[PDB]
């Protein structure tokens, strides 16, 4: 179960490595650039483990949504390094990714992810931890102006723990629909969790090739 | 002398491979995306040569200028692939790159590269082929509004073959200074030429590590 993940999707540049239920995580809440940090971290991660790229049996990545430039860049490195160790690959949703963090720290089964898209819109989904440890998609991945989100889907009555930067960027507007809600201390996805999501795609045989 | 170059700087996505004075080139005048074409080409290149990444003794890349997203993306793959074959690397100027093409087709020793920056400015340099085959930098790499370029530097009296997309996007304005000039059929850099530039950085011992 040897997986190495990269994420470059939001403000947080992160790289982590699962080697048999032992996730050594690296993170950096990043700037205008990304390249300059992503390799050295992958190097750090691996030396602190004695693995090589061809040791790993999968290479995982934030597939987005998230920043256009950024989310491309990391996929670009994630291909680069896969190609050379002949690795299969695993794309992983930034949204569901943040749902896992919300379990990891808060033990929440009910997660509402809202990522601040640019120009007045929001990347949104909701997920729901099912018995297996998986996440039933309670709402499809969308991009919506939060206003419209509020008047669509009356949906349920449940305590959704809110994650990602949509929340703090459009309160006025996400303030408008009875779902129960809870603050989260979570802003961005992290490769910590991304791995643990990827670790179950393997066990479902759900990996692409290398040129996805 | 085994070098593989990637370029993703302008509208032209290109990958080529020098294996002993034999450059098998791949090119594609590309769209809104880049990832999807860059790997397969690097794969194509290598099968039609029986080399692997760890066969090569350097991996080169367009360092830019050029499109922000683009130029990051290629650099991102060119690190990814370097890292896994433990390769040294070689960044290469898109401008001087296009100077080489202008030799390759037209045999020009006097090149004026102007790339259409966005928002009313231009990426510009001038190079001059010295006896060795190197290129004296007749003007430092810049980013100027073409207007200002015209009234700066009276400079010389010589026949500069113009390349890159500045020329056709600001004629009125680049039309204003006596240098002699000649049309070129050249618009973007190509990994064809990038390699032959890289092949000489090696011979000067001028390669960075892998996390440049």
């Amino acid at each position: 179960a040897k997986i190495l993940a990269i994420d470059t999707a939001t403000e947080n540049c992160s790289v982590a490595l699962l080697v048999n239920d032992q996730v050594i995580s690296r993170s950096e809440v990043a700037p205008r650039d990304h390249t300059k940090k992503v390799l050295p971290m992958v190097d750090e991660v691996l030396k602190e483990a004695g693995l090589t790229l061809q040791d790993l049996d999968a290479l995982a990545f934030g597939r987005g949504p998230g920043s256009f430039t950024g989310v491309r860049i990391g996929i670009g490195i994630a291909q680069g390094l896969a190609f050379g160790a002949e690795l299969p690959m695993i794309g992983v949703s930034t949204l569901a990714a943040m749902a896992q963090a919300s379990y990891r720290l808060h033990g929440a089964t009910d997660v509402a992810v809202a990522i601040d898209a640019r120009m007045s819109e929001v990347y949104w989904a909701r997920y729901s931890r099912q018995e297996n440890g998986e996440w039933i998609g309670v709402d499809e991945e969308c991009v919506i102006p939060p206003a419209r989100l509020a008047e669509e889907a009356q949906a349920d009555s449940k305590t959704w723990t809110t994650a990602g930067t949509g929340w703090s960027a459009y309160q006025e507007e996400l303030a408008g629909l009875p779902f129960n809600t809870a603050d989260s201390e979570v802003l961005y996805p992290d490769s910590q969790d991304i791995v643990i999501l990827a670790k179950q795609e393997l066990e479902k045989g759900n990996t692409v090739p290398v040129e996805e």
